[PDB]
């Protein structure tokens, strides 16, 4: 009986196996586009994809992670209000069981239909365990998804999922190039924040896409055929696996526009 996305083991209930839910610097938060400030101390941000090297999908049971061979300095995020190398390890999505919901950050209380994030981890630390336990430990790029036309670099992650649909699954998945899953502008707000999902460590630098990318309906359909359960028991489809937007308290939300 562990945490998850249910009635009696949801968001809500966390807190009581990871005090560190009611923190300071959780995520995700709602974006208040009027109140978020233009900083001009924000320098260019840099995403160096160019030699990313995919190795394997997981689905874990929370979602599906693409994982990234990061042994090695090849695709890394550095700049906007970053300071070093952060190195990408995995991303994943989070969506809910219809397109009017499942973003975990909202802007201005909008809810989208699914949101991408690309973990990296600052290299100053040696390695991910470690990096979770600093307060500017991990970068994570978040992408908003709507429903819309097809991305066609995401197909490749989509047909693949029938081979992982239950947790514990795992497949190859070599040579998916992550730059097909970005949007055109850069433009993005910042702020000090948490992971998402437990442990819900306050180790996350959080860098927030303004630009959406656009998804099919039947794209989004095929992450909603996924299951939370194992092979073998009795099907709870994986939707809905979002975490509420929380507290800001005492946070700035800065803007790398105007
Ligand atoms: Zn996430």
């Amino acid at each position: 009986h562990h945490a998850g996305y249910g009635k009696h083991n949801g968001p809500e209930h966390w807190h009581k196996d990871f005090p560190i839910a009611k923190g300071e610097r959780q995520s995700p938060v709602d974006i208040d586009t009027h109140t978020a400030k233009y900083d001009p101390s924000l320098k260019p941000l840099s995403v160096s994809y160019d030699q990313a090297t995919s190795l394997r999908i997981l689905n874990n049971g929370w979602a599906f992670n693409v994982e990234f061979d990061d042994s090695q300095d090849k695709a890394v995020l550095k700049g906007g209000p970053l300071d070093g190398t952060y190195r990408l390890i995995q991303f994943h999505f989070h969506w809910g069981s219809l397109d009017g919901q499942g973003s975990e950050h909202t802007v201005d209380k909008k809810k989208y239909a699914a949101e991408l994030h690309l973990v990296h981890w600052n290299t100053k630390y040696g390695d991910f365990g470690k990096a979770v336990q600093q307060p500017d430990g991990l970068a994570v790029l978040g992408i908003f998804l709507k429903v819309g036309s097809a991305k066609p670099g995401l197909q490749k992650v989509v047909d693949v999922l029938d081979s992982i649909k239950t947790k514990g699954k795992s497949a190859d998945f070599t040579n998916f190039d992550p730059r097909g899953l970005l949007p055109e502008s850069l433009d993005y707000w910042t702020y000090p924040g948490s992971l998402t999902t437990p442990p819900l460590l306050e180790c996350v630098t959080w860098i927030v896409l303004k630009e959406p990318i656009s998804v099919s309906s039947e794209q989004v359909l095929k992450f909603r055929k996924l299951n939370f359960n194992g092979e073998g028991e009795p099907e709870e489809l994986m939707v809905d696996n979002w975490r509420p937007a929380q507290p800001l308290k005492n946070r700035q939300i800065k803007a790398s526009f105007k």
